[PDB]
């Protein structure tokens, strides 16, 4: 026995958080408890027209199943004639690129800090057999505590090759088998690792063409102060050869990649309760 299901006049809504091609995302406040929520969106006549609904069903089916502090949760869901609306937790401190460009390049404590949180984030997505097939620094929120919140699950995927997420960030088996897998969010890991560190992502170029072929020939190389652990770690990622990533099952699992000497102060444990590095 669940609480009545909610409906917009339950709410105030404000500002509009973002938009993007098949939804928009506002800023609202649920009037009978002051709660502030980010609700996404969708109108239905546009997600039908463009055979969208698998992706809004996953995208909720994924969602619901979650039940960890470094993702974003779903509170609850209504419609109405017209549109599906989300209730999503509201993280305060924007998106982890905001940061990136606003402090411009992370230091050892706050990138192993950072990446620590993703990879135990990741750790429990792919226990659950599901990949992300999107993971970027605009997907990974901060919360107030500035802790991070992942989101934008509607391109994820249930294992038992439609999809491809952001050009700098996808693996190269995207681009030569079509079909991704657990591996391919690690190959973005890797990249938003070395994103942290250099400021900007490994693989860039004037197009997406260029980007691409770039990335199947492993394009890219490290400043030349780049942490030395961390490098390590990123060139045991970025392989082209998907089944020899660090924390890929062929290579044992997420045991050996916590285990990477760039993490040899990390307390995996309880990040959630410890204080993010200021
Ligand atoms: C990449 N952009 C457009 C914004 C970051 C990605 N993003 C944030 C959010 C979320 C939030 C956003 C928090 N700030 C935002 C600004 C623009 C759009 C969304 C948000 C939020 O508080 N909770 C979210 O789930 C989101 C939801 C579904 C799909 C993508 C989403």
């Amino acid at each position: 026995p669940q609480p009545r299901k909610k409906r917009p006049e339950d709410f105030k809504f404000g500002k509009i958080l973002g938009e993007g091609s098949f939804s928009t995302v506002v800023l609202a406040r649920e009037l009978a408890t002051s709660r502030e929520y980010a609700i996404k969106i969708l109108e239905k006549r546009h997600i039908i027209k463009e055979n969208k609904v698998p992706y809004v069903t996953r995208e909720r089916d994924v969602m619901s199943r979650l039940d960890h502090p470094f993702f974003v949760k779903l509170y609850f869901t209504f419609q109405d004639d017209e549109k599906l609306y989300f209730g999503l937790s509201y993280a305060k401190n924007g998106e982890l690129l905001k940061y990136i460009r606003k402090i411009g390049s992370f230091d050892e404590t706050c990138t192993r800090f950072y990446t620590a949180e993703i990879v135990s984030a990741l750790e429990y997505l792919h226990g659950k057999g599901i990949i992300h097939r999107d993971l970027k620094p605009e997907n990974i929120l901060l919360n107030e505590d500035m802790h991070i919140q992942i989101t934008d699950f509607g391109t994820a995927k249930v294992l038992s090759n439609s999809f491809v997420g952001t050009a700098q960030y996808v693996s190269p088996e995207l681009l030569t088998e079509k079909s991704a897998c657990k591996s391919s969010d690690l190959w973005a890991l890797g990249c938003i690792i070395y994103q942290l560190v250099a400021g900007l992502p490994p693989f860039r170029a004037g197009n997406e063409y260029l980007i691409f072929q770039k990335i199947i020939k492993l394009e890219y190389d490290f400043p030349e102060k780049f942490f030395p652990k961390a490098r390590d770690l990123v060139e045991k990622l970025l392989v082209l050869d998907a089944t020899k990533r660090l924390g890929c099952e062929e290579m044992e699992g997420y045991g050996p990649l916590k285990a990477h000497p760039f993490f040899e102060s990390v307390t995996w444990e309880n990040l959630h309760q410890q204080t993010p590095p200021k």
